[PDB]
């Protein structure tokens, strides 16, 4: 039982089928974020996460151990929820802290994606796609202090990335399976790069890439790669920002730059 | 509770990823089963064991399904190393092998057998499942013993449930999640084509002389009814699999579509 070892406090937030409370360990008397997860309970039903699917997130939380990620600290469950007990961050949305101030300069801007390349560079080397980089899930430990530490977080759609063949053994011999399997092309940790680039592009510039009057129109948008580099938006960054970018924006996953790639190029390598 | 002091084991069946099959005997009952011990991966193991994530995911699909046509969950244990599936015993072998040994097989006696995995195959698609590894060697017989033997479909290895997807933003998601097409219940419909062909003729639709040409074959849909090998065979039931045998996932007959069929329904 949870309440037996934290001492629970205030609701911080709430996500897919998911509430986070502030929690404190007893007997340590250190903090922590406990996520209540609704289990399902029903297979047919739509409410609630699978087992299966807690079991996704969790197996993949427990490997993690990178200043710029979010950690796990314990787990429990009751006859509702599993609770995972979290590292407590505080310091709340990266572009929130960018707000107050009144400019942002390209240096200023870079130093906090190195941070976010380093995550996802460690991510990536235990082959982990996050799959929901945004804005959003790019916290800060700790607004006040000087340097600020990024944390990513929420691991809810994150997938391990097996190797092409482990898809390709599990038939036994391709003789019956179907003209979509045969080319499947799964989604892979590419998929983040991406994310990268619009992530680079809005930090720099304060605009959305991508964003139209729907919804609909926005996913219009990405498919086509329909986007720019207006100078009303971009007069002050420089032609090795945008590069990094353009490098990243590309439809073919294949042919965008890796994590690895990201930190070598020169922008990055630069400081 | 322990498997052993509920079951008593006996002689070893046969062999999975990962996992060693036991014929078993409920205590109380005397009934049998098989016994399916899957060794669990550790937390400090890479490759070793099956993780904890896709034991789950099979026991749930096998956990909601009853059906005659389809093999029956039992009991779950779980010990220190392994997670025990208790399952119904299938013990009639292969429906290819039964057919095989039969003086004749005429094709409205085959079609009486297609129709069971049809209906298992629409139970399962009435809950969403896709069953993706239908093949001969999963389609078993209960007891081969009897005047008319009941197909079971067996081995949800990779069985899924099946469901833009997006709660949130958009704005930050790349064109290969946009237009991602997951892979769906058509897939066992195509399989079910070319277990017909296989059925009525002998010969495999699609198999080439290397991989490459048999991965080649099936994604242009590239294959003929042989003139020898189809010499018996009806021009309806030759229907009933060009309608199968279909590249677009969309335009191939549906599970209910195949059981409307003519081939299927005048029997
Ligand atoms: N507290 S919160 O609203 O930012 C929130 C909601 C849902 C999930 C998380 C989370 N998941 N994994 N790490 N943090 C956080």
């Amino acid at each position: 039982m949870v309440e037996d070892h934290y001492e629970m406090g205030e609701e911080l937030g709430s996500g897919q089928f998911a509430i986070v409370r502030k929690c404190r360990q007893k007997g340590t008397g250190k903090e922590y974020a406990a996520k209540f997860i609704k289990k399902r309970r029903l297979s047919s039903s739509r409410r609630g996460v699978s087992r299966e699917e807690i079991e996704r997130e969790v197996n993949i939380l427990r490997e993690i151990r990178h200043p710029n990620i979010i950690t796990l600290h314990d787990i429990f469950e009751n006859k509702t929820d599993v609770v995972l007990i979290l590292e407590l961050v505080s310091g709340g949305e990266l572009f929130d802290f960018l707000a107050e101030k009144e400019s942002l300069t390209e240096d200023e801007a870079t130093q906090f994606l190195k941070q976010i390349l380093d995550g996802v560079h460690y991510l990536h080397s235990k082959r982990i796609a996050h799959f929901d980089l945004k804005p959003e899930n790019i916290m800060l430990l700790d607004k006040n202090v000087p340097n600020p530490r990024i944390k990513l977080i929420d691991f809810g759609i994150a997938h391990k990335i097996e190797a092409g063949n482990e898809f390709k053994n599990i038939f036994g011999t391709p003789e019956f399976v179907a003209p979509e399997i045969v080319n499947y092309e799964p989604l892979g940790l590419e998929a983040d790069m991406w994310s990268i680039g619009v992530i680079t592009y809005i930090l720099l510039s304060g605009a959305s890439p991508f964003l139209g009057e729907t919804k609909q129109e926005t996913l219009t948008n990405i498919s086509a790669v329909n986007y720019d580099f207006d100078e009303e938006y971009f007069s002050n960054t420089s032609e090795l920002a945008k590069d990094f970018i353009r490098r990243l924006l590309v439809k073919d996953p294949k042919r965008r730059m890796t994590i690895a790639q990201s930190l070598e190029h020169s922008w990055i390598k630069a400081i």
